[PDB]
């Protein structure tokens, strides 16, 4: 219900087309088709900046995030390029809502360029709806775990709650859910900052540095333990996990 | 004879070390260890700019040249980093001579990072002292043909005059020698702008778009025809060629 879904489809079309024109999905190739001045400067904590036409990217953030920022700005330009899509958006949204839709479309396009549906479907085929597949997508696409989490969950055909867990400053430091996403049908969500029990398979994966795949529970902050099969892949001081909700 | 040779060795050492620290030789990885603001802006025809600490690269030049420019600035910083090398240079050269030595060392270091000796020796082993090996080095290293030409010629153990030929504005357009280099012992050089005869194998390669390997002559502007075996590889509207001078 809404003009966002058809707009997202058009964004993916434009993004996929620009990608095929690119020699590769390498950061340099993306910069090549930017068609605008791009400046990488240190600037505390921020994904990046847009262009009127000068694009800016923080050099303190990890390269993966800079890649997504660049794809976002490419998608923004691609959007402002197609007059039809822009007219459709302006004939449907206005003010903050239009800005939110544009931002969402830019993020939708960025993922379409960096993470192709083929790659995701192939990885889901080889590794299944698992945290290992999440790790593969993030590495094979050189993207942040959070970005891959949303893309992988969107194309999962089974009830799965993917999650990216890592050590956090909490309130001193502990393993917390950094990001979470559910497959199209999942009716649950994992609060960011949720603490991972030390006895939990995800924590064992971080300590052992070995992939852990066992039946466990979703570590809800309510002390509730929803039965689920957990596939945890440890990587870069972060644990990519898959919570397969089981009917029980 | 001179302090340049030992300086070049130290430059290669520092450059090789920084390269091994890099995750890969991808343009992004090189930018990661720049440790300085980098800005890509259109600016007519120019390889790039140095930093006091902001590096600048022309966006109108091909990506391969931008890669070499980035490696050059990394080598320059690497040079200014090692106090010993800089002291040695200042204890040996001064004024314009020092600037020339620094520039040469920066170019020596840039090639060391982008084109490893292993890669060159491997390609020379599989394809031999040929224009095909020149094409492979330029592609496998994502570097300009001119840069690869000098690196390949430096490690060729046989008398070979490598050359990069392409269509030029001449004085209207014709196939001309864009760049040339000889193996360590070659006692000849090919003038840039030398015209390639239409009957010459190099020209046939450009028209046929097929690799040509036959016995021919070095097309000297003096009408002189020095006997040589010619291996011409056509690629990207440019012909990478190898002139194997034969004793005869
Ligand atoms: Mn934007
Ligand atoms: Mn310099």
């Amino acid at each position: 219900t809404g003009a966002l879904a058809p707009a997202k489809a058009r964004m993916r079309e434009l993004a996929t087309a620009y990608a095929r024109r690119l020699p590769g999905l390498d950061t340099h190739s993306l910069m090549s088709g930017l068609d605008a001045t791009l400046t990488f400067m240190p600037m505390g904590d921020r994904d990046g900046a847009y262009d009127p036409r000068v694009v800016l990217i923080n050099s303190r953030v990890r390269p993966e995030r800079q890649r997504f920022t660049l794809a976002h700005e490419i998608s923004h330009a691609l959007l402002l390029g197609d007059d039809d899509l822009l007219s459709d958006l302006h004939d449907a949204y206005e003010g903050e809502r239009l800005e939110q839709v544009i931002e969402t479309l830019c993020n939708v396009g960025a993922a379409a360029i960096l993470m192709p549906e083929t790659l995701i479907d192939e990885l889901l085929a080889r590794f299944g709806p698992s945290g290992r597949a999440l790790a593969e997508l993030a590495r094979r696409a050189d993207v942040s775990a959070s970005s891959a989490l949303y893309a992988l969950a969107e194309r999962t055909s089974v009830p799965v709650l993917y999650a990216v867990c890592a050590v956090s400053r909490l309130e001193e430091k502990a393993l917390t859910v950094r990001a979470s996403a559910g497959s199209p049908g999942v009716k649950y969500s994992l609060r960011p900052g949720t603490l991972i029990p030390d006895d939990h398979p995800v924590a064992v994966a971080l300590e052992t540095r070995l992939p852990i795949t066992q039946e466990s529970y979703v570590p809800f902050r309510s002390g509730r333990r929803m039965p689920a099969y957990v596939d945890a892949f440890p990587e870069r001081q972060r644990v990519l996990v898959s919570f397969a909700l089981l009917p029980k």
